[PDB]
């Protein structure tokens, strides 16, 4: 399960396969109840699968017509890769196509046209589906494909955040805090990152909640990156107020990628909607949590805070997590 | 068409529509040639569409059985939103379902056919007969912007370029007055191989550090005194300083390479290259439409086949 | 049974044979109960075996068509070796093939049956119907030692332990005479989580460096003056030095973790844990049978559930 | 292809699938030629596949009988994981089993016993195969599975060599060579590793070939590893002799994992044969080449030498590679 926030979706499971198994069992029971020639059941099932395979072949050919224009750039200028991407596994698909053709051209069929007439009708139906866009994928299927294939912006944002910022500072954060304390308050030993699922992320944190105010600045860290010599990473130690008293101080910061998502939502070229913004923010939080859990650099040296504004007091949540 | 590099794919067009039109024309021609009664053809076609619609309904039912668990988390506890996301539009889908059922029952067993169709759909779901080809996945991702490079490019624009391009001219003027005439453009390298070495000098001995710029300071994401820096490098030729300009390596390419190396990312090298190309293309587009950019930044893209980065940078510098 | 840790799998036994015996007994019982003529049962069984043999022959033929390309590289250009590696034993396999063909032709079409069997075998090869379950793969790998942990464990024994254990007593005696009474055993930590932090102190604040040992020198693999070192750490308890011993982290565990992180390795976390357990088990076995080891090394294995490494090490130290 | 040595096997391709496709086409052509009731072809094909699926079920049950003893340790003490590992994808396999049972119990069959009698005979055959070991995997299939699944010792040895030795020294090798040259011969700028496929690997390199003799020693490198503080990595600069003249000098070393493989071959508990030694050595060379090709640390800073003794002069090969 997920511990950051009850509103964070867990990874999709295998409920669809369970429902499919139940449906198959029910269909088999129904066919048994009907008590008609069983051979016909298998024959027509095979014919239907063959028709679907031929339709997939036609759709793949139509898609390949477009994909060929991009052979040189996208597909390394090789026709074999183009065919593989348009039709999948060439050999498996070819074997299935040959079986479908043979069975349909050979097996007697009472429901369905002969081979040539059936092929014409199938091509007609596939062309109509392509032209009218009648063949579309539901949002749930698209989301499942994206998550399974990791085709979501949040994945890239989280990996960028881990590889560009955390992976560098986190090992040296203990040393920097030690130096700051030895030279001078009694700050915590972990980095606290706030993850507003609403992606508000005000630039001036004190504006978000008066109870949090700036205290001091950690020593800067310098490192060479992307040709930019002496690139500087800096933190900011804040002080948390309870009834006007300094309850605790921590190295606190927000997640810039949430600002990026919010800005993308504001713009129009991005094609980014607010609902997509929320979904990608939740996915970003989940992915970052997983990466830090599996990461070696972060060994109880960083903590993440996730909250959703509904009455609301950021300072109270931060203090609650600190006192643990 | 993109002028950055010939190896940059262009946005997908409508060749599929043209192929569909050709297929439809040929299909109508052959249907005319066969000479069978039109009524039988219409019956067969409408029944085929009805069967497809019922299969889609069953697939949506299974997806609903799956998504009811995450109703609260992802769909905000609203059943109607879940149904919409699973089966599509409830209204149109239900109307098509009723029409399909009526046509199936009216036109000439019945229950056995429905059971067989459900069994076939279940087999498709379980064994994955009706998978999605990589081309279709790529088209869907590009159309819906369900890519990785899109987010990285917009992060780069909104975190770095949008916050230093306006002040880059002022910084360069300050450096020039304080002092080696550097150009007034930011040159960003876009290696499609996603190498991105930590130092230009190692990448090309013909390039070396010249001097930094006045660091820019700004508050960002609860971090005080966030500092953006740069590094004027000197471009050489035959040992003589040919020119100087601000040089950059697109860090998101570093991120893509690191994701490729790591197993937990689920990122392959082919995906790395494709997403790098997509990042370059979308960055070019956004900068072309950017208001902040007023021809104060130049995008340089190159691929290692031998290559001389200094020569390419100088060539872009002369123009 | 392995005494290192309860979470260490024991070598696979012969439960499959017992299950097969029970199944055979039940099958004979039901065959007796059915009462059908024995001759028909024999015919059916022998024809089934013949069909299986022909399927294996066809699979071997396809594998031969595949391996003829690598005949020169892997099989030294010998066709007979390739055939043996593909179809198994040519002599026995050919004899069984002839027997199967004769029985198929003699006992009561014929060519159609052979074509159908070939088609079924081709479908199995293409769509992968007859895949190998993970348990069978693991059993084959363990029986044939086609594992990763085996090589790492033997490398550790043959590169480090076999070259320092004989001289460890001398090194410890030299350190003691030069000077904090360190024990005369090498304590190797075996974290099944494959963490292996670079420093013990970070792993456990209750452990800190005490002193090095006299470096051992030897020539290895064309490298002169290869140096093996150690580091006596001090074990604490309530702030007082409870004991001292030479402490080690099994580097092969570091290698397994790194392989898990990297994508190019094709290594998953479950495989990482299983191979770590296998490495610990095989290391225990080889040391138990090692001539060089004369109870001068102790293997400590632990798993993080809270855990106090210092307490576990001290517990193993008292005994 | 492979460039280290023509005797290095390339990764296995998809020739088996091509042969299977050809076989399927030939079988379909034969069935067409026979011209008997096509329905029977499909019916008996389905029956045969169902029988195979039931046999796989029985074999998986027999294997599970043993695997259950290891549930707590190997399989995290969960029965579901045990069943998954014994039978594969539980839902897919269950659906196939249900289809097989239904079709066999329903479809009329002229060749083959009724459902119960057939099940008895199938269990008998599977039990006989298990008891007698008649069901075995050919060496080629085992090698393909191992390479595809990366279940070979050479994989681990190569990854250990890269992660423990190369990944550390290679970035600092240029600096060490620069310091050695500035303080004092004109050594090369790359590390040369020798990979004897025969795994001879003499400890004293000068013994291998007189023309190679020791010259000097590079500065030592120190780093903390596995709790061993100040662990030392050292190299050895040699001088290559042509006609008694110092043709060239290089930072040369052998691959210790080849020594490990040779020693494992010598022992008996290892269960390691000489042919397996050769195969794993070649696989180690190939894997290390791939890793270094994809590795960022090695940027034309290391070179590998592969040779096979058949007349033979190591110095000549090393010089030939150096002068490139
Ligand atoms: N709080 C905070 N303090 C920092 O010093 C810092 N440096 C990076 N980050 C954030 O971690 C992630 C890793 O950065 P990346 O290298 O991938 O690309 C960066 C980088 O290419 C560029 N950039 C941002 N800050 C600098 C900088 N100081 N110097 C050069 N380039 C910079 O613009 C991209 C995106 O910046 P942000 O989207 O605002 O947040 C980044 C980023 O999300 C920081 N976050
Ligand atoms: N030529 C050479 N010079 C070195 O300094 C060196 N250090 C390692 N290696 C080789 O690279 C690989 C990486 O070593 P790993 O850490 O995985 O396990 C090592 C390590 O756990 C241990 N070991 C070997 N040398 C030392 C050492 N000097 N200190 C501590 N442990 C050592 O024994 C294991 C295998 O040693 P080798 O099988 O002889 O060759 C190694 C290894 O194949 C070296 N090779
Ligand atoms: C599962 C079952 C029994 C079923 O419900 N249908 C729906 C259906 C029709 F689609 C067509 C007529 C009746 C029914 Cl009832 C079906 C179809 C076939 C088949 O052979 N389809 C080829 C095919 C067509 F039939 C028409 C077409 F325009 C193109 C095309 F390619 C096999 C089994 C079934
Ligand atoms: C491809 C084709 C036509 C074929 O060549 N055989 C070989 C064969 C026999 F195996 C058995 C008899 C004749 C032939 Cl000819 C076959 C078998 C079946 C079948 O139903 N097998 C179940 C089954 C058995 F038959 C016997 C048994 F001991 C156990 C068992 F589980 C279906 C199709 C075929």
């Amino acid at each position: 399960h997920s511990s950051l926030h009850p509103s964070i979706p867990c990874p999709r499971g295998h409920g669809a396969q369970k429902a499919a198994l139940v449906l198959l069992s029910a269909c088999l029971v129904t066919l048994w109840g009907l008590g008609e020639p069983p051979e016909h059941t298998l024959r027509y099932l095979v014919l239907h699968l063959a028709s679907l395979q031929l339709g997939l072949l036609l759709n793949g050919v139509c898609s390949l017509a477009e994909e060929l224009r991009h052979i040189h750039s996208r597909y390394r200028g090789s026709y074999w890769r183009t065919v593989r991407a348009c039709l999948g596994c060439p050999l498996r698909r070819g074997a299935l196509l040959l079986l479908s053709i043979y069975f349909y051209y050979s097996l007697p069929n009472a429901v369905g046209p002969p081979f040539t007439w059936m092929l014409a009708l199938l091509g007609l139906s596939q062309a109509l589906n392509i032209l009218l866009g009648l063949k579309g994928l539901a949002p749930a299927e698209i989301s499942a494909v994206c998550e399974k294939g990791n085709f979501n912006v949040a994945h890239g944002l989280a990996w960028s955040y881990y590889i560009g910022y955390l992976r560098l500072i986190l090992p040296e954060l203990q040393a920097r805090i030690r130096t700051y304390n030895q030279h001078y308050g009694a700050v915590s030993q972990r980095l606290y990152i706030l993850l507003p699922l609403d992606c508000g992320v005000p630039d001036n944190l004190s504006m978000a909640d008066p109870n949090i105010r700036f205290l001091d600045k950690l020593p800067q860290q310098t490192g060479d990156r992307a040709g930019i010599k002496d690139r500087v990473y800096s933190n900011s130690i804040y002080e948390l107020l309870e009834n006007g008293q300094r309850a605790g101080t921590c190295v606190l910061e927000y997640a810039t990628p949430l600002q990026t998502l919010f800005a993308m939502s504001q713009y129009s070229q991005a094609g980014f909607s607010r609902e997509d913004r929320l979904e990608q923010a939740k996915l970003f939080c989940r992915t970052l949590e997983d990466i830090l859990a599996d990461a070696p650099e972060s060994q109880n040296n960083c903590r993440l805070i996730a909250y959703q504004e509904p009455s609301f007091s950021l300072s109270q949540e931060v203090l609650r997590h600190l006192r643990q």
